[PDB]
């Protein structure tokens, strides 16, 4: 049993474990997106790299949450990771829309956990989120939004040409 | 239209645009102070540098607010910048008092925006202010207060001599 | 009161103060252009950089004018900076046309001030403009004209694709 | 006889020779000022350095005028250099006032020669002055004005103390 736990509610402990599951689930989704874009019949290497990097970032997010859970004297509890929502992710546009949907859901979970910690007078939890997660997520969402706009600009008339150019000229490869 | 905006009230968006205007206005005030101290009949180069550096800091403050406004999916709206309150700024003492008055007003605007964001459950906004503005302003005000005290100590009997020495021995030039 | 002023008419002094206001106003316009292009639903980073750099150049222009005003024994007088003419700037093409319109107006103001200084037999003023402003403005206008031509070439049939390519392949990002 | 002279009036040639004499005369004045401040009963080394450096600058000015006179095919003609106006230069304040009087007279001579060259359609002469003399003189006069203001600020009550501090804290030594 913990000899350190202090000001760390059971409600926050449980919500941290759920947020871990949401981050790991997001990582898994991004692994599936990344490998889809590496298929021989899709073959958009910059898209593949973008999602593979997100998979790693989301995993790191989960690991930071787990580290904090132990630092506070909470107990990590793991659940199943549900498989991603799709087996094939459509076009780069479809994929980036799906990514923004996912990130908005993670952001709302962060916000919901921050509200819980504020209500429970848990300022360490609030600070931990503010310092490692909230701004990182806002910056990520802004980048995805920027990408989506450029993707959309490029569909117009000649969607294949637009998809190739976005991958070649915007995404790292 | 934004595809990213999330938990970002119209009230905060508008108050961020007003704070931008307040920061730019402060920058403009400091440009006028700086150039006043560069006049041939004033000629206090360290005072000139101190205000010119503040002009740049306030501009940077505004640009960081604008960047954040876009990161959140808000829309920057610019108003007129009102000319500074004075055309001539008196002595170094008068000027540093005017500077502290200005900074207190900016600080109160920061505090008012932080209170708004807390009431709207906007922790990213609160964190953004805490991390980039609130402490920076407290440190600045403390430095201006320190300066004012040393300026005041030096008036006593021989105000011209005191004004020269402060500029030469405290301010960078 | 100045002990240095020599061959520096009240007419030139006033026109220098107006040119300062025109340069600051141009800087402000360029700040608004820059931030428009950073919006999530516009997202043209090279365009954003181009205008942000112009904002800084115009500010520097104003500061050089103010420095000269003091060097000559004139007195800087600041007015309101009027907000930019538009809140949203349309396409890259619309924006670069607006930029060239702005620059032509600044150029005409430079030319008008040079004519004034020639009529007043103020060769230092004339030289100051020739050496720091007139050629810089001609080079800038030529660059904007070059850009506009390439933008225009690229609209043809597929305006979104053209806008993306210009930003990616011409503008620094 | 010159085989090169072109667009170089006898009037400009003569006025260039007079300006040489005015610059050398200014150099001589500054030599006398410099050595006055090196006297054992004056002993203000930073003041001595400031004037000794001006002596050298004025000499260099004359040499540049003479070089140009030959470049244009004119003939240098030298007159007597009149001794400086005073044998003893009073206080630093008296000296800096005398310096500004001298520089204003040189500036007016530059301006008068520029007006002559403009009337004679001698753009090389005009450019030569604009590029090597007019701005250099404006910057110098502004520096002397700045100094005079700081000197004046420091007299107030305790003129000896003010004179020492100016020399120690403003002037290079
Ligand atoms: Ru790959
Ligand atoms: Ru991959
Ligand atoms: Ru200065
Ligand atoms: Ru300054
Ligand atoms: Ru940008
Ligand atoms: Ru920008
Ligand atoms: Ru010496
Ligand atoms: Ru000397």
């Amino acid at each position: 049993s913990s000899q350190i736990r202090q000001n760390y509610s059971t409600e926050v402990e449980a919500a941290v474990n759920r947020l871990v599951n949401l981050y790991l689930r997001a990582s898994y989704t991004y692994l599936s997106l990344g490998f889809y874009f590496d298929r021989d019949d899709v073959a958009l290497e910059g898209v593949c790299h973008f999602f593979c990097e997100l998979a790693e970032e989301k995993r790191e997010g989960a690991e930071r949450l787990l580290k904090m859970q132990n630092q506070r004297g909470g107990r990590a509890l793991f659940q199943d990771l549900q498989k991603p929502s799709q087996d094939e992710w459509g076009t780069t546009l479809d994929a980036m829309k799906a990514a923004i949907v996912l990130e908005k859901s993670l952001n709302q979970a962060l916000l919901d956990l921050h509200a819980l910690g504020s209500a429970q007078a848990d300022p360490h939890l609030c600070d931990f989120l503010e310092s490692h997660f909230l701004d990182e997520e806002v910056k990520l969402i802004k980048k995805m939004g920027d990408h989506l706009t450029n993707i959309q600009r490029l569909v117009g008339s000649q969607a294949g040409l637009g998809e190739y150019l976005f991958e070649r000229l915007t995404l790292k490869h």
